[PDB]
DNA sequence: GAGGCCGCCTGC
DNA sequence: GCAGGTGGCCTC
């Protein structure tokens, strides 16, 4: 009933090996793809392949099963063609009694000419199935959400007769995860000395630089106890009866829980401890560093850091002993009157690069300079940018080297404008995109401008940002909703991506796109790329994680032409505020994240407000003198490498929004102190700038929930807070100091923390946006210290721009344009992963 | 033109 | 309950 097809090819112990085996009617070679019912008979059919066929001396007749993935187990979920496998590194030796049947799969390549291939309707795209047997193009990582094009792991001559891709990978994967030394330098006492090492794929020599987590090792600096904040003192609950509503001690945009960067080492030995026999004990590998200190790691303390280049460290003589294992990687430390070129450009040339100039000595708290023994392109892609706004996120590809953004669409016309001050070379478009492709499919070369359009082949890479308008609810979709995202801008957008077929794509967007409609938008959006033939993923990122001073979560869709590597995400650079970094994302149940593991800590420090704007002159409410005097040098490294090289004698843009009278005097009246808001108003008389009176509140019923101040005032200004009463209109104050509008509604609306609050100096801007109110959503928008909203050129900073970066229009405009950017700081830390996939291809 | 006013949903 | 996430549209 079940017999093998010929003689053993292998006794290899109690398991003897053969090429075919004859099940019933059918014969089962090698290579051959099968299929096995679950347990639950409920569930669809298990599918694989083949890999080896052997009799065991206990269990019986065996073969080994390489798993295929079916499409509705990856992200995907239903949208996936119900045809469509893909491969993934599962496998398992099995009974051949379990095998149900013989299956085929086929796999279907890309052609030679896939480039030309495009061209198919959005129904196609997004419902269009192959329309034939089983088959696979892509590999499917589970964890990460990746389709790649399939591995080409090559067998050996030794076990090609029971080859398993799957089993080969995990192999890889095990070995260059577990720590090895390589080079065995000296044998000691007690120790065997190594000159290099390695881990995770990364080689790791004597004398390198190591990145390692703040508990591994301390400083001989003997800190002091910085003062705690003590409870918050009582305060004359009369003249200011709102600051009850401050009960939580939580700050918008506080520092204070943002964790530690890494310490940093130079690998002085690598040794592994003797066994008795003389033999080391290569499984528990050491290494000694020497203890490099950042400058905020001194006796000088944080404001060391204010004016330091970020990564300026002082080499010292102390040393410390830690597990290899507690390597999160590796830098470069060099000394910088020994380099072949200046600093900035040794900073600029490369990630992970540190310097320094001086040595700490801890016990004299001094800086003597070191000892002796401390010392030893490709073409741009032609690009599109649909959506560009003023062009933040080609600016950032700009940086990274990777782009020249020949194209872009943009249909409101001063950002319209903003890019092309910026861009001089660029052919800017603004006609809807719809009506641009539409032209091209008709064979049109110029648009209505005389504009040449890009055609097939020029376009080799693709990015915008598309807004959601319709369908950014949370709420599955229905067939009204349905509609409105096949008629979608990001359905234009893929469409873009399936004529031109650029080497990469990327599409950024709010965070909550990965959640629009169920997920349903994000995941019809894979299913395109998919459907194209592309190599995808998704991931969110923090732009404060890569050099902003900034709270700002976008969600990134990446993807990658076949024959391209699909780019991995960029691993954070600064340290943020963990309750801003919540990177996960849950689709239909299924948990994904990014490749990223830098979870705990990161190589530079994060950017405060200080770094982004002390070096900016004072200004009024209403400021608008648009080219002022900066009335001095740059102060932080942030502001050094925005303000640039070439002297710039002219400050632009430091203009602000003319509050009106009754709007500027609760400015004035905001405390200075760290997490102030509306809540610290006083409850006075103050005469305005225009002769009118802005009125103390007055408090008319009784809040229950809230209950009475200490003398026994009421704190309910409304009839609304008893419980089914409504809003009496007579209860509306109006041109009170204190608005009246937020302890109306204050108790179902989180006490509107942060409306009229204050940025902090040592804090973070929350996320920027296009029109700063104080009374609106995002109301955080005061100067730490003086009486006005940040100014344009304010904002700008901490979106990461350039002072050089020009904007266009009214100041209502430049805000908009600044709000709506991407930050150039977070698309630059993307162009280089992009750069890396092109360096990298065979 | 700008300022007052303020719902619904989700993750924890 | 607390905190984050989406502007818009009333009226002057
Ligand atoms: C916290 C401030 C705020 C905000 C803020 N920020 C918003 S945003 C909201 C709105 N403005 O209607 C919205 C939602 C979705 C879209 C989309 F279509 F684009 F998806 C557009 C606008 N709404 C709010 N309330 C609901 C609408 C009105 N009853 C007034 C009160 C409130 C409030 N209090
Ligand atoms: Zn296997
Ligand atoms: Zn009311």
């Amino acid at each position: 009933r079940i017999s093998w097809v010929g003689e053993a090819v292998k006794t290899d112990g109690k398991k003897s090996y053969y090429k075919k085996v004859c099940i019933d009617a059918e014969t089962l070679e090698v290579g051959d793809c099968v299929s096995v019912i679950p347990d639950d008979s409920s569930k669809p059919l298990y599918l694989a392949r083949v890999t080896a066929l052997w009799e065991d001396s206990s269990n019986g007749q065996m073969f080994h099963a390489h798993w295929f993935c079916a499409g509705t187990d990856t992200v995907l979920g239903a949208t996936s063609d119900p045809l469509e496998l893909f491969l993934v590194d599962e496998c398992e030796d099995m009974q051949l009694s379990y095998i149900h049947s013989k299956v085929k799969v086929i796999y279907k390549a890309p052609s030679e000419n896939w480039a030309m291939e495009g061209g198919m309707d959005p129904e196609s795209l997004l419902e269009g199935d192959d329309g034939k047997t089983y088959f696979y193009q892509l590999w499917y990582d589970q964890d990460y959400a990746r389709f790649e094009s399939p591995p080409k792991t090559q067998p050996t001559e030794d076990n090609k007769f029971k080859f398993c891709v799957s089993c080969a990978r995990l192999a890889e994967m095990r070995q260059k995860e577990i720590p090895r030394v390589l080079e065995q330098l000296e044998d000691l006492d007690s120790r065997v000395l190594y000159y290099s090492a390695t881990k995770n794929g990364i080689l790791y020599r004597v004398g390198d630089g190591v990145y390692l987590p703040p508990e591994a090792f301390t400083f001989n600096i003997k800190l002091s106890s910085p003062v705690k904040r003590p409870r918050k003192e009582p305060v004359d609950e009369d003249l200011y009866p709102e600051h009850y509503r401050k009960y939580s001690d939580y700050i918008k945009g506080s520092n204070l829980d943002a964790p530690e960067p890494y310490r940093i080492g130079r690998i002085k030995e690598i040794f592994c401890p003797k066994k008795s026999n003389g033999r080391p004990n290569e499984t528990d590998i050491k290494i000694r560093v020497n203890k490099f200190y950042r400058p905020e790691n001194t006796h000088k303390s944080t404001p060391a850091s204010y004016h330091a280049d970020i990564n300026l460290l002082y080499w010292s003589d102390e040393e410390a002993v830690v597990d290899f294992k507690a390597v999160q990687g590796r830098c470069t430390v060099e000394y910088g009157e020994d380099l072949p070129e200046c600093v900035q450009v040794y900073s600029m040339g490369g990630p992970n690069r540190f310097y320094f100039l001086e040595a700490y000595n801890a016990k004299s708290k001094s800086f003597e300079d070191p000892p002796n023994h401390a010392r030893s392109k490709l073409p741009k892609l032609r690009t599109l940018d649909v959506f560009s706004g003023c062009g933040g996120l080609s600016e950032g590809f700009h940086q990274a080297g990777i782009s020249d953004t020949l194209w872009a669409i943009e249909m409101w016309d001063p950002a319209a404008q903003a890019f092309r001050l910026n861009n001089p070379g660029s052919t800017v478009f603004t006609e809807d995109c719809n009506i641009l492709l539409k032209l091209v499919m008709a064979g049109e070369t110029t648009n209505s401008r005389g504009q040449r359009l890009p055609q097939k082949g020029d376009v080799e890479m693709l990015c915008g940002g598309p807004p959601c308008q319709g369908f950014s609810g949370m709420n599955r979709f229905n067939s009204r909703t349905y509609s409105k995202f096949k008629n979608s801008l990001v359905v234009s957008f893929l469409s873009y991506c399936d004529y031109y077929r650029p080497r990469f794509f990327l599409l950024e967007n709010v965070r909550n796109f990965v959640s629009f409609k169920r997920s349903m938008v994000l995941k019809l959006t894979l299913r395109c790329l998919v459907r194209m033939g592309y190599q995808c993923t998704f991931g969110v990122l923090q732009a404060g994680q890569y050099g902003v001073a900034q709270t700002r979560r976008r969600a990134i869709i990446l993807a990658a032409a076949p024959g391209e590597k699909l780019p991995l995400f960029p691993e954070p650079l600064h340290v943020f505020a963990p309750r801003a970094c919540q990177l996960s994302v849950v689709v239909d149940d299924k948990k994904f994240v990014s490749n990223i593991t830098r979870l705990s800590s990161g190589p530079f420090r994060t950017i405060t407000v200080r770094d982004t704007m002390s070096d900016l002159p004072e200004v009024r409410n209403g400021a608008s003198a648009l080219e002022i005097s900066y009335n001095g040098e740059p102060q932080s490294w942030f502001q050094r490498q925005l303000r640039g090289a070439q002297y710039q004698p002219i400050l632009r843009d430091h203009i602000c929004k003319d509050m009106s009278a009754l709007v500027a005097a609760r400015m004035r009246h905001i405390p200075l102190a760290p997490g102030s808001d509306w809540r610290d108003l006083p409850n006075i008389e103050v005469r305005l700038s225009d002769g009118t009176m802005a009125r103390k509140l007055r408090y008319t019923h009784h809040d229950r929930k809230n209950g009475r101040s200490s003398s026994g005032a009421l704190r309910g200004v409304c009839s609304c807070v008893e419980a089914g009463k409504a809003c009496d209109p007579a209860a509306r104050q109006f041109n009170t100091l204190i608005p009246w509008c937020l302890p109306h509604t204050g108790n179902r609306h989180n006490h509107w923390a942060g409306l009229y609050g204050r940025l902090e100096w040592d804090g973070f801007f929350s996320t920027t946006v296009t029109n700063p109110e104080p009374m609106g959503k995002q109301g955080r928008v005061l100067h730490p210290e003086q009486h006005r909203v940040v100014s344009v050129r304010e904002c700008a900073r901490s979106q990461g721009f350039p002072d050089t970066y020009r904007l266009f229009g009214n100041i209502l405009d430049k805000h908009r344009q600044v709000g709506n950017a991407v930050p150039p700081p977070l698309a630059k830390a993307i162009g280089l992963e992009i750069k890396l996939c092109m360096l990298a291809k065979a």
